[PDB]
């Protein structure tokens, strides 16, 4: 058995009791992390506290050295990570060693970045000729102690990005990795130790949401809360945060809207591959379609051909559709599926299970009063909506309380753009997959779908305070 | 007896519960204004949710042409409005002329600055080459309905701040006057009506706060709280909000620190201009002076000199001290100066109090043991610390629940500098007083003085979503 | 027999010579502006130099304030400005009383832009570790005496988009009104003195460009010349200015590429109300089709049947083709046309001339031999060119020595995204007509249609400077 | 006896004849390189014009990656181009292994900052409520063919500090390496070659100046020229590109305008580092003292002692002062210390040369009638000159001929911040000497010191073209 222990104040500790984690895929036995006890979480809180001046204090270009060198020791070893990020999440095998580059990429660019935020110099003369003569300097600083949760759909992706636009900042980050892929939050701790980090700059906690979940979060050393899940713990945080600054990003019911004259060739591959991505556990996928009712029929078997060569198997084999992380969300899944198939919804593509592993559903012919047409499952079912004009489809599309992402399939632009402006939603992709996409874009999500702006710059960005400097 | 309205979905509405006003100078009837339901406010709200999409839809210039009109004939009724205003707040007749006048200013420069915002056209080719083809065309839209809650120690131009910002950016709003205060917020809509703002734009809810208070302000239908007030009030917003934005200005004990290398006289001046303003009574006042030892006394008996200048009596006298706004105000300040009497702090200033008129007190002596040191009183008592050090001058400081503004005093802008990069504060003035200043300028408060960065720039885009519609530049 | 003046140190100045004006339609005495010596052209530099200082020493808000009384005046006068510049450059009077409406709305656009030029606070630390304590506030001073030299087409519009950027960041203005549409530039004068702007700040120069032409270009006193008008003279003073700052705003060639997916009536309206807007004499105008070979016979249709609407007459009847400038265009315009012609090029509209009227041609089956495919005629006059496939079109419009805009109408946004990346201009339009358009918005050309980016925020970033105060914050 | 060649189409050539390179230190050979026809810089012209759009059409990240490989080989070698451009220009061998790692460190800089370049996404609403739907991605372009010829003061970083800005904007560049220098630059296109940059995107052109230069200058593929040398030669360049964008950095007169409060002993030692940095040949080194009369004394005794402590010797063994470029150089400095001492100005340090070794000398009692108080003398040689009062050091600052950088000694920031705003420099360094400084900082000269903004965000800037791509969204 292997233990794995949290970093605290630059040190390796395990705790008296411990959590065990199972592959999502076999139950075998993975390994072990410890579980902290709410006094050894404020340890880690004051040995951040203490490591909060000296760091701030150095210049943006030295931790960007520290950042760089974490980024080449994570790159280096990319399949010794990868695997067993496979194997704690169900994730392919490559897929897993891509999100181990990609977030090696995301932590250079982080670090090139956070380093060139310049300031302002205002004047005042232009409000008034009383305040002429007084320039003010407006610079940004750290908030301070950064806590960060990541999903468990991207163990080392959403951590790191919430790490590293923290640590270029000048700004102090503890990490809690979530339950199921600890181990993988445990490995990027390992990369930020062994890149020589000062100690209390970056710490993990390990736990149970019971004894130390709402405690770290409620804790007074924490500055910024800095989440990634599901709506119904958002929504705890935002409430039980205060007045203190939390980014939040929840899921989302991104939708596929197609009109009439659309590539349904292309609006069919970018749809599957976008809801179909990682078993459609991620909050950026397709997760309906809603398609006016004259191409319907064409594109309804676009997306069956397509989503009938999908393969379904283990992680090792790079199956397209891998087993969902438990079976909580499996239940959660073949519920929603059993509503829609009872309520006389057209299965495009067979319905089975083998535990874990439950094959690609797509559904046509789904009407309002269907869950799968309201609710995010994360699991691979994708509902397909046919709707009489595009009006309707702005109307379907913004009665979600959810608005991450879109995609507004179609050939004329300047209509395109008009749905655009129309849907209450934080991207719209024209032409394309919804995607988190290169990291320097923005990333946000209105409604119930987060609180806040992502990407490499505004995450740098949101998780400082500027002071201005007013003199003469 | 006059009787106020409320300007719902374009129309002026009453209600059959009303509430009554009285000066805090005189105590005379002053005025009616409604005291509206549940029921009321969800139909102002909904009247506010019918009116978005044909504001929205007008350009930005159209929408700057209603706020230009607004801010004409605001300063048209200077002496209606600051009569009134000076009357229901017992603010100076000058200075409220003067925030009339101020108002009109703030909102002709937020009308000009929000027609003027810009996106960005960022390509994906920098972070990968697989997303060279990929152009994010990422711009600004409106959160929806903004709610505007407005305080009493500026109900005209503190409100105007919250809405002019908000109705440059697409926004419709409502405005929550304070409960001493509505009928200057009222009049601010008489002007916003009047300059023929479309109909549900702007819309004012005046009543009881157990009424119709944490009622509006969680209501689904709004978007954006924006408050400014006191510190547990916004503790208990920032609860109630959710995962909803919210701007928080809340309160704050700015400081003065003061240095051996300063200019004593100047010091002096800045300190007590901005410590005894409107009674005391602003967040960005000078609260406290923290001096050290070497030239303490010399500071002390310029500080007395000046404090002693000042004038306490009638606000149509365009008196510096005012009377304070309520009796449990003039309670809270008169314990506070109890405190600092019983445990042996040197006035040197008379300690007086003639009903709400609380006397301007200069207190030296003063530890970290009496309260004065610690809270914010809202009236006129200026403590005065004693600290041997640069460094436990900064500790003190730093000791305090606020984090809004504060001053360094002296001759050296290197030290300067590294004290203000040193204090954890939101703006650092050197070598003059704390003031929300040109509102272009930044506005925010760390700590438990708020959230959210204000300033006119800032508060367009604080009330404002981001939309990127990313495509392949193929 | 009316007699314009120069305004020059705040006061009106005539010369001894005259230079007299006759309107472009009737050849009637239109007035007379003074000749100006060299001498008085020093006295004018010498007057904007002792001016400078107490200008740059005002407020934004201050200078904005003047520019605003400006554009007031302009607003009240706009008939009486109007119908002379019409009768002076030949324009419709419906387009003279818009042209002085949009350069009202120009200097106000200006005068909010010049408020809120913000600099930045850099720090050393991302660059090196050696400079982390050191921090540079850069921000921007005006250059200095900017010289405005103004085209014909617009002698209001094309010369405020010059004073006004420049006059709000603080720099001093010296206008070359152009030789035909000097009383133009006397006329806005007239509202910049009737404004108060202060003595110095705005002086005037007309004279005979052999007297005080690149004697004014030439001036030590000139930090920044700012010119727009033709190819040659932009040429010139370019290699005359030396290492000064200059913004060159010469010719073009813009051409409409046309493709098979194209919306051919809607792409026939924009290129022939871009093309005969002030019968062709516009720089930003359509001067070519390239369409391609499948949909030009259909487009050459639709394009003879909207030209053939044109009303080709006098300024005062709000025609759409007025006479053009002068004779020697006249004669170059019909020189093009007379080439076009010989070498068998079909007009699908009739070739007349009545003097310095000019009726719409337009040419279909045109060459790369004729020399209207290539030179720039400033008149009614526009090709067809036909070509084979989207490579050719852009080899074709990329072959021009001109940049400036270009307009490419396609029904796949993808396709017309790629196409405007392979066009060398400075602004592709997408499905509409080149224009200078929201005056917001970048105005460049590159190749040899011009130095340097327009639009008001890029003029105003232009004529300043940027003035770096690195100091230690350590 | 090393043979250099020429690196074009990644090809390495050489000429006919060649040019034979002699160290200045003891006239020993160092080697020879190619004398290359005007053919020659044709061919090199093409291949770059031919390499131009495939280095375009690559993303950002991978010409990035070129750079950063760039950058470590120059690492990787520090010790051989060290030698060698110590031997070359006389620089002391620290100092040259210093400014390679310099030159890396600008490489790596430029490749991150070019993939940041964010466009503009602007709308028509706040201009005008007509072009309400018109929305306008405002991109930035490379201009094409870059022309950076370097100096022979940093002829390996004052060349990257062109080459990397412009090849990370996506234009391709070739460099013509100064005279003296050549082996430097071409040791640099030798890291360019390994790193693996494609054929044709970095050339290199060495000759004689009568037969290549000026030719080079004047070509028609040529986009952008980026000079750095002496003012007379960016003149002329100025004349010869036309209506070309260029950006030129020529000399100055850095003043150190030392007060009355001014900290003298921290003021000796910045000033004379500054002055003698490489023997006084820098172009933002202070060349000229401009000190109160009532501190003149016991300044000008700190800086005699500070003059003394220098090494006057060899490059290696690292001396301070080594010996000048040229000897039509070291006779300029001559002629300069001779018109100083003709009248009776005193010399604090030592007049004494060695052929090209020159001392320093601190000459005190300058007068406006001197000419090293006017000439650049690009050698080891500064003037003390007195003023009365702080308005007449700000005149004798502003008589120069020369903008580029200048600094202020004093104790009042507020005192020197307006001294600044009045000083006709691009940068003022307050309480410290002037510096290119961290190359993220604005680099600029106002008067005759130049033309454009350096710095690594304003060069890659410089070098590119807006484009607009204006299209409708409703």
């Amino acid at each position: 058995m292997t233990r794995y222990q949290n970093l605290v104040n630059g040190k390796w500790k395990s705790s008296e009791q411990e959590i065990t984690i199972y592959s999502p895929i076999n139950q075998e036995e993975l390994g072990t992390v410890p579980a902290m006890t709410q006094t050894e979480a404020d340890e880690a809180m004051q040995a951040a506290r203490a490591a909060l001046p000296a760091w701030r204090a150095l210049s943006a270009i030295e931790r960007a050295a520290y950042l760089h060198k974490t980024a080449a020791i994570l790159e280096r070893d990319k399949e010794k990570i990868g695997t067993i990020l496979a194997k704690e999440v169900a994730k392919g095998i490559k897929a897993a060693i891509g999100e181990v580059v990609r977030t090696a990429d995301l932590i250079r660019y982080a670090a090139e970045e956070g380093l060139r935020i310049t300031g302002q110099a205002m004047e005042g003369g232009g409000f008034e000729a009383a305040s002429k003569n007084k320039l003010a300097v407006v610079r940004r600083e750290p908030v301070g102690i950064v806590l960060a949760i990541a999903p468990f759909n991207y163990p080392v992706n959403l951590s790191a990005s919430k790490i590293a636009p923290a640590l270029i900042a000048g700004n102090v980050v503890m990490l809690k990795p979530p339950t199921q892929g600890s181990i993988s939050g445990l490995l990027l701790a390992k990369a930020f130790e062994e890149a020589g980090i000062p100690a209390g700059v970056f710490n993990t906690i390990t736990g149970r949401g019971s004894e130390i979940g709402d405690y770290i979060i409620e804790h007074k050393e924490v500055n910024f809360i800095n989440f990634t899940g599901s709506t119904p713990i958002g929504e705890r945080i935002g409430r039980l945060a205060g007045m203190r600054p939390i980014m939040l990003e929840l899921g989302g019911k991104d939708a596929a809207l197609v009109l009439e004259d659309a590539d349904l060739e292309h609006a069919a591959k970018q749809i599957v591959a976008g809801a179909f991505s990682y078993s459609g556990q991620r909050c950026t996928a397709i997760k309906r379609v809603i398609v006016l009712e004259s191409v319907a029929d064409k594109l309804a078997t676009l997306l069956q051909e397509e989503v009938s060569k999908l393969t379904v198997g283990d992680p090792f084999d790079n199956a397209d559709i891998t087993p969902v992380i438990d079976n909580a969300s499996a239940d959660f899944i073949w519920g929603l599926i059993e509503d829609a198939q009872e309520k006389e919804a057209q299965a495009l593509t067979p319905i089975k299970r083998e535990g874990n592993l439950l094959w690609p559903v797509l559904f046509d012919q789904v009407t309002k009063d269907m869950k799968v047409a309201w609710e995010e499952p994360f699991g691979p079912v994708l509902p397909i909506i046919r709707v009489a004009s595009v009006e309707e489809a702005i109307a379907f599309a913004n009665e979600s309380e959810f608005g991450l992402q879109s995609s507004v399939f179609t050939n004329d632009f300047k209509k395109a753009f008009e749905i655009a402006e129309k849907l209450e939603v934080g991207t719209v992709h024209i032409n394309n997959k919804t995607q988190r996409g290169p990291d320097n874009f923005p990333f946000l999500g209105v409604k119930g779908s987060g609180a806040g702006v992502q990407g490499i710059k505004y995450s740098i960005e949101a998780m400082t305070n500027v002071k201005s400097i007013v003199f003469d």
